[PDB]
């Protein structure tokens, strides 16, 4: 007993925000339905691109209609992004025909297509961005510069520590001439004091953005999308595993029940260390030796470490699949959390190892990996006498910084580099070769 609808785009079909004249555009029309004569037409929703609404209205002859303002709103929210780019809308819309008794009976329609190009953003500043606000103080000499990022050059970043929240706003640098500053050309946003941490930029009488939060902070803006975060930026400076096969953390600061990680050197909140899973362990992870801001599975985590090692979630905890050996590489920034699960290359490196530091990381100079939970990872035979280096390298870590995740062996004990500088030398002789006890710290050269 089904009725159908069919929907065209309206005229204003190819929408340049910059060209643009009217208040309000159609953007779609009831063009026939199998409803009979006489029947009314209601709108039970009108979505663009499937979850967002707009206000509309709708016309004698069933033309919808939209004010421009806020279909450009609403287009530049879908896409989170200012940028002036042809943006795709699908426009679905859900009538009913309405009888003389007011029976609204389900017409089934298509969808129809429009696009918008939002109004051409500000010319990128070829000497940079700088916040200036209440942390700073508001002129010239106090601007901090932004740095922009070496991987997305669409990206200012700046880390500050605040001992308050902090109203601010982004200056072009073509803005500030020595101390005086032209408060007309702010980049800001919407709403003077916005405390959102995460919105649009606004060139327009920009106001003040909100930092919301205080202590270590990072600032970002995308000066391609026109889009700011603020962020907490403060990081764990220690790091610790619990687990089903560690009594879940029982007693507290019991080296029994919590494994520490190793700090990667210079690399704020990012630790790891190698560890032996069974199949169907569980963890979690804590910056201290017990529970509290404790986490387990989270979001980041690669396809790559869920299929190397069976991740999965399990009431939160994190849950290993496949038995092994693994290098866990872990990271937290503020409220960001990083798990990865690696292979646990561990490398020998320098003077005893294969054509010295001129191959480096290589498959010759890879340790063998034992099988036991209790053995112990094996180096190659020293080729020369030498100073022992030893080394993994996470994917996250350039090779050019494998001495970030450095140790050696003093004293029969595993010594991690962490955050120190270079390690007293170990000297071995040709022939000899590392012994890894990973599971209890300890190791011998042979
Ligand atoms: O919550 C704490 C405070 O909140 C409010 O203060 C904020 C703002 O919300 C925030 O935007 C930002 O302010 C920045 C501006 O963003 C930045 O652009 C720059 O401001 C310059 C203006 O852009 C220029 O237009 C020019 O401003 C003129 C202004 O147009 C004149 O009207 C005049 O401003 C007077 C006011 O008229 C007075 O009423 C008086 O305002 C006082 C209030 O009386 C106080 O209650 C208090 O209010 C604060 C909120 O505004 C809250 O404490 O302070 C304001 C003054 O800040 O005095 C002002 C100034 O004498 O003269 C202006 C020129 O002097 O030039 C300004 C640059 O000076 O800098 C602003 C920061 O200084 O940050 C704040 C603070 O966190
Ligand atoms: O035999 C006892 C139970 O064994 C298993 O429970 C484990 C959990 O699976 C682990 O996750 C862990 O629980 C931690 C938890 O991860 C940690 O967050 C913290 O819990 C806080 C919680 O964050 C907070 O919101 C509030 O509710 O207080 C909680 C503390 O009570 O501490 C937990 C440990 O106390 O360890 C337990 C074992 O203790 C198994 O899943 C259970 O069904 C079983 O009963
Ligand atoms: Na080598």
């Amino acid at each position: 007993g089904q009725l159908t609808a069919t929907f065209t785009a309206g005229k204003d079909a190819s929408i340049v925000m910059d060209a643009a004249t009217a208040d309000s555009v159609e953007i779609a029309k009831l063009s026939s339905t199998t409803a009979e004569e006489g029947s009314k037409i209601a709108v039970n929703s009108l979505t663009l691109n499937e979850n967002h609404t707009i206000p509309f209205s709708m016309t004698e002859d069933h033309v919808f209609k939209v004010a421009l303002a806020q279909l450009d709103s609403v287009t530049q929210e879908a896409y989170k992004s200012r940028a002036s780019v042809v943006r795709e809308l699908k426009i679905s819309i859900n009538a009913s025909a309405v009888t003389p008794s007011g029976e609204g009976i389900q017409l089934v329609g298509n969808e129809v297509s429009i696009t918008l190009q939002p109004a051409t953003t500000p010319a990128v500043d070829p000497d940079g961005y700088y916040i200036v606000g209440d942390f700073t103080g508001w002129d010239g000499n106090s601007a901090q510069q932004m740095k922009k990022d070496a991987l997305d050059e669409n990206l200012y970043i700046l880390e500050a520590e605040i001992e308050s929240t902090s109203n601010f706003k982004i200056f072009p640098a073509s803005a500030i001439n020595g101390n005086d500053i032209d408060w007309t050309k702010a980049l800001g946003s919407s709403v003077d004091g916005d405390d959102s941490g995460d919105n649009f930029v606004s060139w327009t009488n920009a106001g003040a953005i909100n930092t919301a939060l205080d202590g270590k902070i990072k600032i970002s803006f995308d000066a391609f999308n026109y889009r700011f975060t603020v962020k907490d930026n403060s990081a764990p400076t220690e790091l610790y595993m619990t687990g089903s096969a560690y009594n879940w953390g029982t007693p507290a600061g019991d080296p029994n029940a919590w494994k520490a990680l190793v700090p990667v050197n210079g690399t704020k909140g990012t630790f790891w260390g190698i560890f032996y899973f069974a199949a169907n362990d569980q963890v979690k992870f804590a910056p201290q030796a017990n529970w509290g801001n404790d986490f387990g599975f989270v979001d980041a985590i690669s396809q790559e470490s869920k299929d190397l090692a069976g991740l999965s979630d399990e009431g939160g905890n994190l849950k290993v699949g496949i038995a092994g050996w693994y290098l866990v590489y872990v990271s937290v920034i503020g409220d960001d959390k990083v798990i990865e699960f690696e292979k646990p290359n561990v490398y020998l490196m320098g003077d005893t190892s294969y054509n010295g530091w001129d191959a480096q990381l290589v498959e010759q100079d890879l340790f063998t990996v034992p099988g036991t939970a209790d053995g112990e990872f094996v180096s190659p035979a020293f080729l020369k006498d030498g100073a022992v280096r030893i080394c993994v390298n996470p994917k996250a870590v350039s090779a050019g910084d494998w001495w970030k995740t450095e140790f050696i062996i003093f004293d029969g004990q595993i010594a991690y580099r962490g955050n120190g500088g270079d390690q007293a030398a170990v000297q071995g002789k040709t022939g000899q070769k590392v012994y890894l006890n990973f599971g209890n710290g300890t190791g011998r050269i042979e």
